[PDB]
């Protein structure tokens, strides 16, 4: 796999080049816009995923399982990244900048906004860099579904092992970026841990988003398979 | 004085704080019903929770927090903590979950209690991963402490609130240093050290997922008052 031969700088360059554009917005009127926005973002996400080194080496079925598991987390991490320089607010799009009080417009929707704002403030706290962000987003794509592959074929074992090797490459990339920026080794491993522990909170926000939502709108396995073909 | 500890002092503190293995209620009616399996698991969890509170109060830095913040961390983390304990106990029992020395369940017993079998499968996958990584006890206790301090930290506008979180993050940093020191003394290169750190911390995202799905399918949940009372005593 070409992915495993990449240096840290080449991994970063690939991921930065794959970044989707920032899209614009075009009770049920709030969901209306958010749903229309997310629907358009999903098409770009599929095409971004195909450009994450290592992803297309997987079978189509495994590519869809990973996207099925990660898509809301990926949308949320993008939102939190967009929102860092707007404290107390969430920039869903350049023309859709929302404060806490506009969260309440939907029943259980403020709990999630508060958690999203706390994630943006954490990123701001830590001075998260764009090169670190793209690494974290690709970690979400590969990691979130890797522990729920249902098969036990030789192929499934080889797919899981490939995913973990690619994840190790991204870990190496994160450490290299920190080393280049002048962090000591102790600081390097401390910051890596801080960044990966935030992914647990992003999993949590995604899960709660789903729980509240369970308005047919969660992309199915078959939809993702069609979009990825 | 948690931030003054060294790695060995941190490891020893955590090792020394481990709670005991508890048994399931003896000689239940077998085969189980849905209600009786849930009853056994609830009774075991309720007894484990008391010992979890004692353990938490011995995690370096935990008791420096206010009582409110201590309860908040426990409310967020308790199921994850129980589950990582289960996964650890089950490592040497492939295909089965050792809920207690006298309660070892296979997959078909997960299929009791409707939808429970999904979390069963997820829990066995985690135990298999730990076995494949050959997770060491000293690493397990570090990971369980991270769950306690991490799971609730992001869901606390005051100076004190800000001091509280900074303290939690500095302790989390010391525990990260401890994990690296343990991997370093075991002979892993720098690259292997950071890669293994990452692999372990990413599994915690899966434990979070399993904990969330448990509640969703699911009161039996420990209340804020219950947790607070236990902490003050
Ligand atoms: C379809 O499964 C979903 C799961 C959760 C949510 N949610 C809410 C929970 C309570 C009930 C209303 C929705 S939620 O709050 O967890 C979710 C986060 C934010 O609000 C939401 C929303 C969204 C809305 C509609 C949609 O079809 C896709 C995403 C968002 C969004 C959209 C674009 C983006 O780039 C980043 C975030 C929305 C959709
Ligand atoms: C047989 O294979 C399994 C058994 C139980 C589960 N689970 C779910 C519970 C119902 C809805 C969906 C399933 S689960 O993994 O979410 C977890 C909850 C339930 O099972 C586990 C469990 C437990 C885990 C570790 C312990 O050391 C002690 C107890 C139980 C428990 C019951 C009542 C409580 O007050 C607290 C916990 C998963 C797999």
């Amino acid at each position: 796999s070409l992915a495993l031969s990449l240096t840290a700088d080449q991994m970063v360059s690939a991921l930065l080049d794959a970044e989707p554009p920032i899209l614009y917005s075009e009770e049920a009127s709030m969901m209306g816009l958010l749903t229309n926005l997310a629907d358009r973002e999903l098409v770009h996400m599929i095409n971004w995923a195909k450009r994450v080194p290592g992803f297309v080496d997987l079978t189509s079925h495994d590519q869809v399982h990973l996207l099925e598991c990660a898509w809301l987390e990926i949308l949320m991490i993008g939102l939190v990244w967009r929102s860092m320089e707007h404290p107390g607010k969430l920039l869903f799009a350049p023309n859709l900048l929302l404060d806490r009080n506009q969260g309440k417009c939907v029943e259980g929707m403020v709990e999630i906004f508060d958690m999203l704002l706390a994630t943006s403030s954490r990123f701001r706290m830590m001075n998260l860099q764009g090169e670190e962000f793209v690494c974290l987003k690709s970690i979400i794509l590969l990691n979130s579904g890797v522990y729920t592959f249902l098969s036990s074929t030789l192929k499934s074992l080889e797919e899981k092992d490939h995913i973990h090797r690619v994840l190790d490459k991204i870990t190496d990339t994160l450490i290299h970026l920190m080393a280049k920026a002048g962090l000591t080794l102790q600081q390097q491993h401390q910051r890596l841990a801080q960044l990966l522990l935030i992914l647990s909170h992003i999993r949590h926000m995604s899960n709660k988003g789903m729980e509240h939502l369970y308005k047919n709108v969660v992309p199915s396995y078959d939809l993702l398979l069609e979009m990825l073909d």
